[PDB]
């Protein structure tokens, strides 16, 4: 019933101003874009005027794959405008809806935020210190999977002559996929209700997969690391890169994450050269083995299930030796 | 709609007999076991007495992880009985419910089936030549994801005091996950509606992950195949094992599955030696390339997205050339 009330109050706020400007966070991912797209359908269902703020430099390679689809459909492509155009078209009666963030310094264009007199915030994160000043409406649900999930709930209570389209529901659906790691994290019954709504409007599994495809080369580098793993009887897994090959930190972190998906692994440590004189270790855990303590013992840190260190002046071999020492230490307490 | 009527018609049939015996197919997977668990909760929501037929020899390694969790953490185990105990227990007033199959010779214990005078069939496969004899109720829905999805909908209409437990809903949920490959196949809005109901009752997505983890050797063998892939500009990918290394057929199929998650791959063909005189090829596609036609051209077959063949007396290099001949013949324009 609470989404129903938010939904009708947002419709009133939007109808009230002269148009709607929608913005997510700097370097938008598919949830910020999908949420923004959902709010522009919200406005349209009510024959209101709405735009989504996006600059060419905001479009990372995952987003470019979405934009290539959006370009095939002008009703949808025409809603996207630059920061400059957004600035130029705003009056004191324009409503800016901020999606998928709540912190002024994270918003995609802070200057557009500063220009605005009427603000709405829809977000699924834990509110901290800074916060959008004087919103007319706040829809925050730190338990929700994603802003797409939140906006999908608002859509249900709005007129249906101008329905969510197939492409639009696919982008929203992909945002939920990215934020939940395919219904693996932060996923509640309401996440599945949002998926059902999106799916009933044609959200396309295959196109979503197309957006999220992995590169062949990075799959092959990640698996070079993994193919070396050795797993001890207590579930401790160690994998490494060879001493004269430098690995991208992103690949090392992924390999560490990927080891946890395999049977029998309680915690993973992946040791790979980072530079000419620098060895990285990425550490992950299911949650029983504390990889933070072992990385701290080696001059790094992070969290209980996710930590790392960088070791100056050692080979990969020596790094592996110092890690085994730290692990033994910790295990004998 | 059909769901509401079937749910009340099922409750009448089950309460009219003296008890309920539930069976899936031989070598049961998680959808068979979760659907059976769901049916037995359907019985208990109505204070009927219900059991599921399972013998020790029916328990594969995946099912064994489920049964270990069931022994350690609930009392679900008492509702599982051997073929013999089921036999000893049935009368002409016992209702046998068949889940997730409809062919007599695939039923877990065909003698239990033949003793039943009262039968019910719930299945999501396409009806075929043989079929259960003279059932009191047939619920066949070929477009549903899974029998777990079908049974979940029936539970929604039943009294709610004796609620589905957390672990019961997890196993039901795991059978959806397996049958849909994590919501990428045969997944409609009703599939998500069933996932919502299960998650609301505590279905644990992390425990589900634990049940399904692949082992390290399989990852490694599989990535040995994936690393050879060559992707053509038309989306056609071929990978292969060397001519002197035998691969497990499961690993070949999984390698072909996994190539479809990579950028630029519309159809994958994985060529690898199966015996000293036999080459296997597994083929998968995202729906634009008909790998059924390709494998039919090489003396095999299967479906539009999933096909295979086996080639006698050739090297993998010979098998590859025959495959490329068939490919360019199939897609020449
Ligand atoms: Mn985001
Ligand atoms: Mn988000
Ligand atoms: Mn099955
Ligand atoms: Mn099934």
């Amino acid at each position: 019933v609470r989404a129903r009330v938010i939904s009708h109050a947002l419709k009133d706020i939007l109808a009230e101003g002269d148009k709607v400007i929608i913005m997510g966070h700097k370097r938008p991912d598919l949830d910020a874009i999908g949420a923004a797209i959902g709010v522009s359908r919200f406005a349209m269902m009510n024959n209101l005027e709405a735009y989504i703020v996006l600059n060419e430099t905001d479009i990372d390679p995952t987003l470019r794959r979405v934009m290539n689809e959006i370009d095939k459909k002008p009703e949808l492509r025409e809603r996207f405008i630059t920061s400059d155009d957004a600035w130029d078209m705003m009056t004191s009666k324009t409503t800016v809806v901020i999606v998928d963030t709540h912190k002024p310094e994270l918003v995609l264009d802070e200057n557009v935020l500063n220009k605005a007199n009427r603000k709405v915030v829809i977000d699924h994160h834990r509110r901290g210190e800074s916060f959008i000043s004087n919103p007319l409406l706040i829809y925050m649900e730190p338990y929700a999977s994603s802003t797409a999930e939140l906006v999908t709930e608002l859509l249900e209570y709005q007129p249906t002559e101008q329905r969510l389209t197939r492409l639009e529901s696919t982008v929203m659906y992909a945002g939920i996929i990215v934020d939940t790691r395919n219904f693996t994290l932060r996923t509640g019954s309401r996440t599945f209700d949002a998926a059902s709504y999106l799916r009933a409007h044609g959200a396309d599994t295959i196109l979503t997969q197309h957006f999220l495809k992995d590169d062949v080369d990075t799959y092959i580098n990640r698996s070079e690391l993994i193919r070396t793993v050795k797993v001890e009887d207590n579930g401790i897994a160690i994998a490494h890169g060879s001493d004269d090959k430098i690995y991208h930190p992103v690949t090392v972190a992924q390999a560490a994450d990927e080891l946890l998906s395999l049977e029998g692994i309680e915690a993973s440590y992946v040791v790979a050269r980072r530079e000419d004189n620098l060895i990285g270790i990425s550490a992950r855990s299911l949650g029983s083995v504390n990889v933070q303590l072992t990385m701290e013992a080696l001059g790094g840190g992070g969290h209980l299930t996710n930590a790392a260190t960088q070791l100056k002046g050692v080979t990969v071999e020596e790094a592996i030796a110092q890690l085994q020492q730290a692990i033994t230490e910790q295990l004998s307490r």
